């Protein structure tokens, strides 16, 4: 009978998603591998990401209800996403999780999903020095 | 429901939008010198790229591999002024193919962001 928590619930629901995503882009805007390629004001980027991660983790379909199918690989096609930038993005997410208290099984679950997805986003080989 | 590609009109609307686009490019004195004299190949690949970017079939990457878009533009002298000129040509193409309203701003906001990422040379 008893419903398991959706991953969204397990992480702490809306209130946690808001904080983690805001802290996440705080690190993104201060990371030299990431600042240049994002929009200058990350407000609307963070709004879409809160909607996306909400439904990515099993909450309301907030993202697809507004923007349509995420098709993230297609949407990231024009941006220079190297492996180095994928690992930097993920590093910013790691530091935001520590800052917002995301730990244990739900942390390892949400992070591994995110690592895979960022691998799907890479669309540029690395610079010399990554053989 | 539903992808920007099918919202904008699909394959048919991509065809005339990209054709009109490069007609404007070929006439723009800030852009024409850096493009090939014959734009047939360029337009064909841009149709591929826009179709996939907007959520249609994966036409571009199925033929050309990873997009690495900025890297492909690096051999060309792309200033902020030329980025605006390109955008001006996409704007008139959208006016000329009837691309309006919410899907226009969706597509135009994203091409403006991409054009800024292609810039590789000061004015
Ligand atoms: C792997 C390295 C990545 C880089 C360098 C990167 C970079 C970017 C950039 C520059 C934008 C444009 C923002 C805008 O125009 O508003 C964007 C949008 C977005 N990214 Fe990422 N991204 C990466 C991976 C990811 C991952 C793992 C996710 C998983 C949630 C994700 C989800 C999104 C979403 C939902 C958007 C907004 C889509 C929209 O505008 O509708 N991205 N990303
Ligand atoms: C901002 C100003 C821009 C300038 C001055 C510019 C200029 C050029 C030039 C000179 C080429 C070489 C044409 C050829 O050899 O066939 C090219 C190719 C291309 N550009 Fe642009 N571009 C700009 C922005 C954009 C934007 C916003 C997009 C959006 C997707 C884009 C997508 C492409 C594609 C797909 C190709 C074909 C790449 C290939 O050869 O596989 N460019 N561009
Ligand atoms: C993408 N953040
Ligand atoms: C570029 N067209």
């Amino acid at each position: 009978s008893k419903q398991p928590m959706t991953p969204f619930e397990a992480i702490g629901g809306e209130q946690c998603i808001e904080i983690l995503v805001d802290t996440f882009y705080s690190y993104v805007s201060k990371h030299p591998d990431l600042s240049p390629i994002f929009p200058d004001d990350l407000t609307e980027t963070a709004r879409k990401q809160k909607q996306f991660l909400t439904q990515y983790l099993g909450g309301p379909n907030l993202y697809t209800e507004e923007h349509g199918h995420p098709m993230l690989r297609a949407r990231h096609l024009p941006f220079e996403i190297t492996p180095k930038r994928a690992e930097a993005l993920l590093s910013c997410m790691e530091q935001a999780m520590d800052d917002t208290g995301v730990h244990g099984h739900i942390r390892e679950f949400v992070f591994e999903r995110l690592a895979l997805t960022a691998q799907h986003m890479v669309n540029t080989p690395n610079e010399t020095g990554e053989i």
